[PDB]
């Protein structure tokens, strides 16, 4: 599975709003969208961000949704918001979907201060 | 010595990534490999990319490792990535090994934008 990623990297600032966007370049294979990223770091895990779909964005555990959202743009693109950039928001943002119990993901997405 | 590539050849758009892949087809020859580029017009002169190894990445003087970048993959395998395609980055692209003193070529592999 493919995706388009809408920016493909960003420069931001600190209290910034970021707007990221995946787009599958096929349809029908899933309805719902993951967002994850990867902080710099010792621990070379992602860390899952929120899963998005026909229902209401679902939040990963402890993240403050005031800061943090995603919509189903379509159906085939999905958005992550960003509403004021921190520091620890800096990392590598990617999408994930599962079909038929394969987890695909898309490109990642530098996003970094100064 | 022979290459396998995949894809043969890739239609493109602009934004998109694109990630290409050759695999030596003989192993304990080379460790190393590097991509090349061949355009048509003013230089008909294969460009040198990158060479890829045990080693980071060795990209060629000039070229942004946030716009290309590759990697060995395993003993034979060797990818290169555009992160977002340009509409300079159109071309034939190969990768190129050498082996007791022998200079190898696979064969070109289009990537165009419509």
């Amino acid at each position: 599975l493919s995706f388009r990623m809408s920016p493909t990297q960003k420069e931001t600032r600190l209290g910034e709003k970021v707007e990221l966007q995946c787009e599958l370049l096929q349809s029908g294979m899933a309805t719902g969208c993951s967002w994850l990223r990867h902080i710099p770091g010792d621990d070379p895990r992602p860390t899952f961000l929120m899963y998005l779909s026909a229902q209401r964005v679902k939040l990963a555990e402890g993240l403050d949704p005031r800061h943090i959202s995603g919509a189903k743009v379509s159906g085939t693109k999905f958005q992550l918001t960003l509403s004021s950039f921190l520091q620890e928001d800096q990392g590598y943002y990617f999408c994930s979907v599962v079909s038929n119990s394969i987890l695909y993901f898309s490109n990642f997405v530098p996003v970094f201060l100064p």
